[PDB]
């Protein structure tokens, strides 16, 4: 569930606040499309699809499904007690978490006209 | 002139070495296409195209016609003595260089990987 998604987030970049993601490029925040601005909006395009796929296994919606998983310094996995559903959205954050860290974050490219440039 | 050019971002961008400007975004520089990366690339866009409406003037070539302007201030301005094509030239690389002083630069934008993001 996204409260979970945040601390994986919180996991993998220590001193970016979480909320910094909520409004990024054209695909960072809810919903999302035209062309990705750069690799840390393309991590949440890429995030938003693992969604979009998520959903199709009915009655799961990634949102509020919370999962099990395990933060160990940098890195994460998910554990034991998950169904099909917790697992493929668990899988869906942990990699997106994972992506966020290795692209760098353009100020320029928060909270901009989705309008002029999406 | 490219010449004249350089030294009319000379005039509105002190503070900037005009090589900054020759590869940035996926239209400042040598061609372009695709989608405006930001509101500077937006000025190359826009560069781009004025000068290819110029060169539908019979003779011209806008990379090499000699124009009169002046720049006083951070001001500039086209001067007596040219004909249809510097006219048309100097007017396209005039409002180039005003809106390159009215863009903000974001260094993630410069020598990009035009393949990738274009
Ligand atoms: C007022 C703003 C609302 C707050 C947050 C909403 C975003 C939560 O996940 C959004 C999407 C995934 O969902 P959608 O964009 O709706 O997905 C497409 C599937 N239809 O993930 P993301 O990849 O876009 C990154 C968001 C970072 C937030 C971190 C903590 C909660
Ligand atoms: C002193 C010589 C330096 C060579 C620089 C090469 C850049 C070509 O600039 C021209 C293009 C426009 O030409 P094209 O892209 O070829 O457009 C014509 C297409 N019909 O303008 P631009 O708006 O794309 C940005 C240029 C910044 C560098 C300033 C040079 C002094
Ligand atoms: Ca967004
Ligand atoms: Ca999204
Ligand atoms: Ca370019
Ligand atoms: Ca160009």
């Amino acid at each position: 569930n996204l409260y979970q998604f945040k601390n994986m987030i919180q996991c993998t970049v220590p001193s970016r606040s979480w909320w910094d993601f909520a409004d990024y490029g054209c695909y960072c925040g809810r919903g999302g499309s035209g062309t990705p601005v750069d690799d840390l909006d393309r991590c949440c395009q890429v995030h938003d699809n693992c969604y979009n796929e998520a959903e199709k296994i009915s009655g799961c919606w990634p949102y509020f499904k919370t999962y099990s998983y395990e933060c160990s310094q940098g890195t994460l996995t998910c554990k034991g007690g998950n169904n099909a559903c917790a697992a493929a959205v668990c899988d869906c954050d942990r990699l997106a978490a994972i992506c966020f860290a290795g692209a760098p974050y353009n100020d320029n490219d928060y909270n901009i006209n989705l309008k002029a440039r999406c």
